[PDB]
């Protein structure tokens, strides 16, 4: 019997009462169907995953998050790396290390079929720091990696989706040429696809705002982006500020339309990670951030987007999650196999 669940995978410690066993080294999960809370380990248990920055869920169900190791780890090894976690969940649950990348930071992550792709981010190339092209391949098969075609253009803090065997790279944060008296970067309103079949990148409809930080999910092969930072149009150096916008991409006649605004604009989780995910047909967004600053509490609440009735609905509000978490996965889980909430 197992049931897909809204997986809140994080390794902040902090924001639950815990009696008689610590939820520190526990991240929240949530049944929506059923609206009952689950609790499954965290990557940093025992000699694990440090720091989290993001997570798929591969098409065999498999949990994966990324991220850098402790700085206990970190002291004992000669090369620091972006690390590959899986999790396995068979009556023997825990996380193992998956595999290992060349260093990044703000690099999305994205999976095909039994593949891993790394995209994007900033990294050290011969000793300088630049947002990167660049897209990494790890075929989980084969045990080994290739770097594939680079984006075409220099991405960090974008968010990737996969739609039918596709990748989908959304917004993020781009460097600018045109204009002397802006930002070295701008915000990105783009969308690329990738298509592993040719090894080939296009750029497909926009975005009618350019952003980071926001939501995504998928629903029926469309792709879901709520809220956000940005502004609308190309970003030529306007104000930014944060989004209630819904924009919803049907691949098949790459298009973009709007959706019902979210009841008040919501930054998703500081790792850029997504804080939504889609059970059954309906989207989720397990809790999210009012403003940008680095001390605001995550809203712990649940907010339902159904794209049916074609509207918002609070599913849950106060719910027993951390202060903040890293990632937001859907899995198909036995949740027999998973703790449960604190007696309280």
């Amino acid at each position: 019997e197992t049931t897909s669940l809204l997986l809140c995978i994080g390794n902040n410690s902090s924001g639950i009462r815990s009696r008689h066993r610590s939820y520190g080294d526990a991240s929240f999960c949530y049944d929506p169907v059923s609206r009952k809370t689950y609790f499954i380990s965290s990557p940093k248990y025992g000699e694990g995953l440090g720091t989290v920055c993001t997570g798929v869920v591969m098409e065999n169900n498999t949990i994966i998050v990324a991220g850098e190791a402790s700085a206990s780890k970190l002291s004992r090894q000669k090369n620091k790396n972006v690390e590959i976690y899986r999790y396995h969940d068979r009556g023997n649950q825990f996380w193992e290390k998956l595999c290992t990348a060349e260093f990044r930071e703000l690099y999305a992550l994205g999976s095909i079929h039994n593949d891993l792709y790394v995209i994007g981010g900033q990294m050290k190339i011969k000793n300088q720091y630049l947002i990167t092209n660049c897209v990494d391949k790890y075929s989980v098969e084969r045990d080994n990696w290739k770097r594939v075609s680079p984006l075409p253009l220099q991405l960090a803090c974008h968010a990737v989706v996969t739609v039918n065997n596709k990748l989908y790279v959304i917004g993020g944060w781009t460097p600018q040429m045109d204009l002397p008296d802006e930002e070295p970067d701008r915000l990105s309103n783009k969308l690329l696809q990738y298509d592993p079949s040719q090894d080939q990148w296009s750029v497909r409809a926009p975005m009618k705002y350019s952003k980071y930080r926001f939501s995504t999910a998928v629903v029926n092969s469309e792709i879901y982006v709520l809220g956000g930072i940005g502004c609308v149009g190309q970003d030529k150096g306007q104000v930014r500020k944060c989004l209630d916008v819904v924009e919803i991409y049907n691949p098949d006649g790459d298009f973009w339309r709007e959706g019902p605004p979210m009841p008040s604009p919501l930054l998703s989780l500081r790792t850029n990670s997504t804080n939504a995910g889609a059970v059954d047909g309906k989207l989720y967004v397990c809790g999210g951030f009012h403003g940008a600053d680095r001390h605001e509490v995550i809203s712990k609440e649940i907010l339902e987007l159904d794209p049916w009735e074609n509207q918002w609905n609070v599913v849950a509000i106060n719910v027993l999650m951390h202060d903040s978490y890293d990632v937001c996965l859907v899995a198909r889980m036995n949740p027999r196999d998973l703790i449960p909430p604190p007696s309280d």
